[PDB]
């Protein structure tokens, strides 16, 4: 909507004040014109009809409950948008500053989140399993970041391109969370995942066994369900990109760490200039193993922390 840029102030999902960008014309909208061609949030009102109304505000003031998942949406949007400008020189999803658009309290009861094709659409959980998705920063970067394979890569979302389609947005989902550097980790979806109970996590990165997913290649999901496993054989790649970064031992292959900003820099590399719609495991480790040359060079020990990596978990 046309009307002039304002600052509103709000409470996110876990109670935490946060000030947010927002629009006024007769009332204030999630309208953030600082960034891009806009960053839009929008109320989806329990129903599935997308995006449903951007969201109005009387006040500026964002404190009630039902307010929380939107202003989280909306301001780690922010945070995933000067993210990938700041570190990436990618300006939004299709680097060309695409409208950044997401829709919140999706559906009754709806235990996930998702890209549609158009926009980030988060539900608000059952109380159970979840609560508003949108307040986990890692969820909300690894949203953004299925656009931005849509529009690179564009890795089929099924078998191994699915997973590792899966894997990128967990990757730029945890170093998003490290950016923003607030109780930053390498699992994925704390701050929002089971209530009820403390220290899990619907994913772990650092060690995918945990929460049941495989850690080597000789472990993966060859069935059906799942788009054949997207979600489950994710955890080798998010393993390989765990030791790449922070090193370690695993099946008795020794990975000397790298640290999270060559990590970033060598996956954004590899998914932006070589990896394609269908690529494999296999391929996603050579075109690791170019990007590292390409950055570091070809006797780089960049080039071989990638390659321990990739052994440790199984995949040449
Ligand atoms: C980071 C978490 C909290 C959310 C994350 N959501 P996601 O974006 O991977 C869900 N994916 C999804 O709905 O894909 C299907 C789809 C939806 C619309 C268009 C095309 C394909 C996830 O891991 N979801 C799990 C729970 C799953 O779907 O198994
Ligand atoms: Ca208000
Ligand atoms: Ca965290
Ligand atoms: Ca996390
Ligand atoms: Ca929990
Ligand atoms: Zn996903």
């Amino acid at each position: 909507i046309t009307g002039t840029s304002t600052v509103g102030v709000g409470r996110g999902v876990l109670g935490d004040q946060k000030n947010i960008n927002t629009t006024y014309s007769t009332y204030y909208y999630l309208q953030d014109n600082t960034r891009g061609n806009g960053i839009f949030t929008y109320d989806a009102k329990y129903r599935t009809t997308l995006p449903g109304s951007l969201w109005a505000d009387a006040d500026n003031q964002f404190f009630a409950s039902y307010d929380a998942p939107a202003v989280d949406a909306h301001y780690y949007a922010g945070v995933t948008y000067d993210y990938y400008k700041n570190v990436h020189n990618r300006l939004s999803y299709d680097g060309n500053n695409a409208a950044i658009r997401s829709s919140v309290h999706y559906s009754q009861g709806y235990n996930n989140a998702f890209w549609n094709g158009s926009q980030m659409v988060y539900g608000d959980g059952d109380g159970q399993t979840f609560i508003p998705l949108s307040g986990g920063i890692d969820v909300v970067a690894h949203e953004l970041t299925h656009a931005v394979t849509d529009y690179t890569a564009g890795l089929i979302y099924q078998n191994e391109s699915g997973a590792i389609n899966e894997a990128i947005s967990d990757i730029f989902g945890t170093l998003v969370e490290f950016y923003a550097n607030k109780n930053p980790d390498w699992e994925i979806g704390e701050d929002v995942y089971t209530p009820g109970i403390s220290g899990d996590s619907l994913r772990s990165m650092s060690d995918p066994a945990k929460y049941g997913d495989p850690d080597h290649y000789s472990k993966r999901y060859t069935g059906t369900q799942d788009n054949g496993g997207v979600h489950i054989n994710s955890g080798i790649i998010n393993k390989a990109a765990y030791l790449i970064s922070q090193g370690g031992t695993h099946y008795g292959v020794s990975v000397v760490g790298i640290g999270r900003d060559k990590l970033g820099k060598i996956f954004y590399r590899a998914l932006t200039q070589y990896l394609t719609p269908t690529s494999n495991f296999s391929q996603l480790r050579a075109a690791a193993v170019q990007s590292a040359t390409d950055l570091y060079g070809s006797t780089s020990q960049e080039v071989a922390s990638v390659k321990q990596a990739f052994d440790a978990v199984g995949v040449k």
